[PDB]
């Protein structure tokens, strides 16, 4: 096959979406060894679903787990009576995602279970896949005559032919695992035939961080989670936090091979320690730097200059309300609270109403760094740790470091009762979500 | 002194410069030896004029060469009955140049003589000195809070102790030195403070070209010889034939040594040989590379954004004439012509009509490159060899190698009779000179 892995594509025919996929336990060979995982349409990741706006999605999920699972369509300003966090498709039992595309959208979003309390095994056994929303945008020459590739980073472990079971360190940390994938391949290489890259970068994992960084290479940020930047940004290197994307544009700048890392961060995962007396907690410290993948450049390499522009940030109304949330842990217990409390889906935590702009605060007052998700309702991140945001974009997700407060602008959009939760999903299973209702 | 040599300044003061200076033998130290020079204000580069649109200059030249002399006010859009190529300054004797600056005027410009037949001895041993307009658009961050530098690139030759004197060769090729100098200094290091550096670039040789390249990094070029462009563009090197100038921003990537070159160019001057039969005239081939300073960039460098808009280019009326002048070489008697005719400073050879533009192709019809310059109306260039040229900005030089044909937008600014020439100044003292009559 091609010397990059991609996952299958599946389009929109006619404005039209129509698809059934299985979840099911598949046998295959990932990382040059077999393996069972849990997948959507029989691949690790599963398809990517490329559609434009306006276009009708009609996905039927059959469930064919021993156990319930539902979706989640994360990132997509859709109703939660469709993007529902509460369903439960029993096993063996179907249920048809039934939405239109909404027309102010683009950018690269993603599916995985939301079923509370078993979404981190479910996702990290491999139940996962990329949505790609193309944009009129996309047909400007500078973007246009970019090489474009889509890079799923999701890690796994395998013990016995299966997906590592969870430890309790795991329910605490978030779970990693040692094979570090981009598309389920182990360190693809990359052979660029055009000068300039457009990445789609979507961290698929449960818990682990990608610093990313190319050799001798700066990014250029074009898209945050949830839509296009104004204009492109220059950076040395891009967090890509559990369930956050990012576009960029590479500008390959000589002939030759340069890697793709995942450099050292520290996230605040802890171990046991004892040295005496003790047992205590201790700090893992950073994570070792990983290669993701290299990156060959063709022969005397010209790149395309960058878009001058990508897409005007929408005006949004002064807002009505101010929130703030505080996230608390219990380590030792792996339990975690937003507000003092965990997740309970009979109880209401926020109530708005629909087409008002809220400003939350979100505040992490514990030591792990925790990346916070709203469904339903993209938001504008203003500043994190009191630092102002360098663009104007969508996002969905936001990593908050120990001590730090994110300042959200948060319009409501659709009506009705959705989550909001921390995208390390062994957290959110684990308690650290909440219930906000729209009317 | 700072590390970085560079010309002392004289500033206009409450809206006036009013300097004498004096063209004066002159003994100094240059590249560690002692040399007499020609210079003016004692100076190897002459003193920098920095000046803002609507200052008036009223600059006192006192001859005191040996032979006749003139000032050329190289770029300046001002009224050739100032900018006199015609004038004549006895030895001993002084005249006043005044004038006032134009208000939609900005860069770096340049002073040096213009006597016919006494040019290029004149300026190879040492008369010559820059000119900076000041526009408010330097007071923009990503401008203002960059390291300003000027860089006279300016080659020379010794013997005696005075500069070595003109071969035949020399008027034929026009005479290249083997000191390589910026700011009259051998290999000066440049201590970066700031990780963006805004560099004005002058190639004041009679001769040399410096096909300029950064290690490591690209250029972005911010104004050409009269103006700014309209946004920065990016390259990966710039080739500056005398008479040249332009503006650069340089955005320093990681701290180290970076050398400043001037890279193998081929400007088809010509050697002579003899095996056997013979002798003919034989190809120089390329240039050897020269490194022209040493840049040091500071510890953990981040460089400002760019600018986003520099200057918008002016639009222009329709092209009321099109005009053909072609460049050939007579190499064996180093005569040189423009339409098949040697200058005659009491021929009329163009005559334009004030406040219209006209299209100027020049064709470069001999095997050398032939650097293009026109006094006093700076032009659009629009191609060269039939390649579009990638910007817009005022120029007043315009190189074209063997064969090519350039297409310049002219708008003709001031009346009066000025000149047009090579800027291989032993060209233009050997005939590649013509007269255009504005009315
Ligand atoms: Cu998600
Ligand atoms: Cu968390
Ligand atoms: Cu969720
Ligand atoms: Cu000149
Ligand atoms: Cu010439
Ligand atoms: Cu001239
Ligand atoms: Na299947
Ligand atoms: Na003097």
């Amino acid at each position: 096959g091609p010397s990059f892995p991609e996952p299958k594509v599946v389009r929109s025919q006619g404005g039209l979406l129509s698809l059934k996929l299985s979840a099911t336990p598949t046998p295959l060979a990932i990382a040059g060894q077999r393996a069972t995982l849990l997948t959507y349409g029989g691949s690790f990741p599963g398809p990517t679903l490329r559609v434009r706006p306006r276009d009708t999605v009609r996905l039927t999920l059959e469930n064919r787990l021993p156990e319930p699972t539902n979706l989640h369509w994360h990132g997509l300003p859709i109703s939660p009576k469709v993007d529902d966090p509460f369903l439960e498709i029993p096993p063996g039992e179907s249920w048809t995602y039934e939405f239109t595309v909404p027309k102010e959208l683009a950018g690269t979003f993603w599916y995985h279970p939301h079923l509370h309390g078993r979404v981190a095994p479910q996702l990290f056994a491999g139940l996962l896949g990329a949505l790609v929303v193309e944009s009129s945008l996309d047909a400007i020459p500078e973007l246009r005559e970019a090489e474009e590739h889509l890079l799923v980073l999701k890690d796994l472990a395998l013990q016995g032919g299966r997906p590592a079971p969870h430890t309790p360190m795991d329910w605490m940390n978030g779970k990693e695992g040692d094979l570090v994938l981009v598309n389920g391949a182990l360190r693809p290489t990359l052979v660029a035939q055009k000068a300039t890259l457009r990445l789609r970068l979507l961290n698929a994992s449960n818990a682990r961080y990608y610093r990313l960084a190319l050799q001798d290479h700066p990014l250029y940020l074009i898209a945050a989670d949830g839509g296009f930047l104004e204009e492109p940004l220059e950076v040395s290197e891009l967090l890509l936090a559990p369930g956050e994307r990012a576009e960029v544009l590479v500008r390959l700048r000589k002939e030759g091979r340069f890697l793709l890392q995942a450099l050292p961060y520290d996230r605040g995962a802890m171990g046991m320690m004892d040295m005496g007396g003790m047992a205590h907690a201790m700090p893992q410290g950073p994570s070792r730097p990983e290669t993701l993948l290299y990156l060959i450049a063709p022969k005397n390499p010209k790149p395309l200059p960058l878009p001058k522009a990508l897409s005007p940030f929408p005006t949004l109304p002064a807002p009505v309300v101010t929130r703030r949330l505080v996230l608390t842990e219990d380590m030792m217990a792996a339990r975690f609270f937003i507000n003092g409390q965990v997740f309970d889906h009979r109880r209401v935590d926020l109530k708005g109403q629909a087409q008002t702009v809220e400003v939350w605060e979100v505040e992490n007052q514990g030591d792990m760094d925790h990346p916070f998700h709203l469904h339903v309702h993209p938001f504008q991140v203003l500043s994190v740790g009191g630092r102002p945001f360098p663009y104007r974009a969508w996002k969905d997700v936001v990593n908050l470091k120990a001590g730090e407060v994110a300042r959200l602008l948060v319009p409501l959009r659709e009506k009705g009762r959705t989550v909001f939760h921390c995208h390390i999903v062994e957290h959110e299973d684990r308690g650290m979500m909440g219930v906000l209702e729209v009317g």
